[PDB]
DNA sequence: GGGGGAAGGACTG
DNA sequence: TCAGTAGTCCTTCCCCC
């Protein structure tokens, strides 16, 4: 099994670079401005010129501005990046019938039936980087290995504008050396739960009784790491089917006044319905992020498709429910729709 | 025991 | 006033068989 993983480099910012060439070379910081105060908000993606100085996704806009005060700060333009992404994904479709779009900038290709070895597999990923570059002027990084996970890990090592193959040999090496925290799907939370169990490398999962692990991080993540450690991971490339579509927003100020929150909720509904396009959801979920950044939610599943009007009146009921059951003020409010007809 | 949902959680990053 | 968005998978808890 030969998996070829494609990951677009600092995508949001790179697109801005393509639509405005005079930006390349200089630090570009694509941000999400909340409007709670000057430059309130967060960095969503920065290019390499910026990242080399510590300005990257997640940090506060105001912090970025302290480090790189003369960088070009741009507001997020999601729809624009989504259309560019659609065209590039279509380019990838032309190299394999088995494709798995994982996000707006990541796709796995099962080229097991397209190449004989990693040499051909390397040349194909070479052809792809040149195809995308030719038509969209977007650089991407290619990862190649025996399974999706290691294909991705490869791409993370080669970034940016890179390409790398991790053969059966290197896989065994990584299983022993690789900091398990660098394994896709393992965040800070799960990593710490591991150090405390004396597991810092994929291999270390083979030296501890299953239940001890399956009891610390859960059965799924257990069977996941173990399978990777034993070099038995082989999840197939599955054609992605969007299962949910939503929208969440930050309010100018925290609140718990149903009438002050409503405008933000309805806006989220309108945007969600525009993005549902033809898809009829049967389940709605209202999601609130409280003042202390905790996450709270209430949803409902109807035995029929949810019209916009039902969305409006039902979301209000779900928001009221949250307010009654939780006394904290809300900071972000949004809605997610799922279970499509 | 485990299905099915809801809600929470984690990671996507 | 440092803390954005989007989507998936998983777990927990409960109902229920
Ligand atoms: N706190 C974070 C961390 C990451 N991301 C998103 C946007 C950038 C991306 C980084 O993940 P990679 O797959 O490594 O991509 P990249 O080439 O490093 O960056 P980009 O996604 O911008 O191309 O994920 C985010 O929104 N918020
Ligand atoms: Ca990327």
């Amino acid at each position: 099994m030969i998996v070829l993983f494609v990951d677009f480099d600092y995508f949001y910012a790179q697109v801005e670079e393509v639509l405005n060439p005079s930006l390349k070379g200089k630090p570009v910081v694509v941000c999400v401005f909340s409007g709670r105060f000057e430059d309130s908000g967060a960095v969503a993606t920065a290019n390499y010129e910026a990242r080399k100085f510590g300005v990257k996704a997640g940090i506060p806009i105001v912090e970025a501005k302290k480090i790189l005060p003369n960088a070009v700060y741009l507001p997020m333009r999601k729809e624009v990046y989504q259309q560019v992404s659609s065209r590039i994904m279509n380019l990838l479709r032309e190299y394999s019938e088995k494709i798995e779009i994982a996000s707006i900038d990541e796709a796995y290709l099962d080229i097991s039936d397209k190449v004989r070895d990693y040499r051909e597999a390397y040349n194909l990923g070479l052809e792809i980087k040149n195809k995308i570059l030719e038509k969209e002027k977007i650089t991407v990084t290619v990862g190649i290995s025996k399974n999706k996970v290691f294909a991705k890990i490869a791409a993370d090592m080669a970034k940016p504008n890179g390409i790398k193959v991790i053969d059966d040999e290197e896989v065994k090496r990584l299983i022993r050396e690789l900091d398990i925290a660098d394994v896709p799907g393992i965040g800070n939370i799960t990593a710490e739960k591991l150090k405390k169990l004396g597991i810092n490398k994929l291999v270390d999962t083979l030296s501890i009784e299953f239940d001890k692990l399956k009891g610390m991080i859960g059965e799924a993540k257990a069977k996941y790491l173990i399978s990777l450690a034993r070099d038995e991971y082989n999840e197939p490339i599955r054609t992605r089917v969007r299962k949910s579509i939503g929208r969440i927003v930050t309010m100018k100020r925290n609140s718990r006044n149903l009438e002050e929150i409503k405008p933000y909720l309805f806006r989220a509904i309108e945007e969600s319905y525009y993005k549902l396009d033809k898809r009829i959801p049967k389940a709605i979920h209202v999601v609130a992020v409280t003042e202390d950044l905790d996450i709270v939610s209430r949803g409902r599943t109807f035995p029929h498709g949810i019209s916009k009007e039902t969305a409006y009146s039902e979301s209000v009921k779900l928001l009221q429910k949250i307010l009654e059951e939780d006394e904290r003020k809300i900071r972000r409010i949004g809605v997610r729709f799922s279970k499509f007809i």
